[PDB]
């Protein structure tokens, strides 16, 4: 709901690396560099922003060696299976973007247990005056039982265990 920070990576990099135009490196970053980087984010929340038209929120998690231009990663399709494609690559497929930013590393988010791979835009970088909502609400009302029609559908089959009910 409300954020008051940003700093592109482009620019938090260019400021920890000492750089004079995030154009002109055209190198990939060696090791002293990007464990410099990498340092410094670790925690701090970076927002994705490359389409323009979507845009969203996620934590930082570590950064890449691999170059963006080949940087496969598990993209999730919605059709009913996960697929794996690659950045710097499929982007200029649908989305068109040519990235510009292959040669250097990517960058690494995950909420709880995911597997985005970004490149130096679209992760920007957040750690301002935010606030937004950490919780919501789940209450159902008008809960009459179920009516006599319809029936359940297939569900998540977790094997082994049992889920635990009740507190105590």
């Amino acid at each position: 709901t409300a954020f008051y920070k940003a700093q592109p990576v482009i620019d938090f990099m260019c400021e920890v690396l000492d750089i004079r135009d995030i154009n002109e490196q055209r190198k990939p970053l060696t090791d002293s560099q990007r464990v410099k980087f990498t340092k410094e984010i670790k925690g701090l929340k970076i927002e994705i922003t490359h389409c323009g038209q979507m845009r969203r929120k996620y934590r930082v998690c570590n950064v890449t060696r691999r170059p963006a231009q080949m940087q496969s990663f598990p993209l999730q399709l919605e059709n009913g299976q996960t697929v794996e494609c690659t950045v710097a690559k499929y982007f200029l497929d649908k989305y068109r973007m040519k990235l510009r930013y292959p040669h250097l590393p990517c960058l690494q988010v995950g909420q709880e247990h995911k597997h985005t791979y970004l490149p130096l835009e679209v992760c920007n970088i957040v750690a301002g005056q935010r606030c937004i909502k950490k919780l919501t609400d789940m209450q159902t009302s008008t809960m009459i039982k179920a009516t006599a029609r319809s029936a359940p559908d297939r569900e998540r089959e977790i094997n082994n265990l049992v889920k635990r009910a009740d507190f105590n």
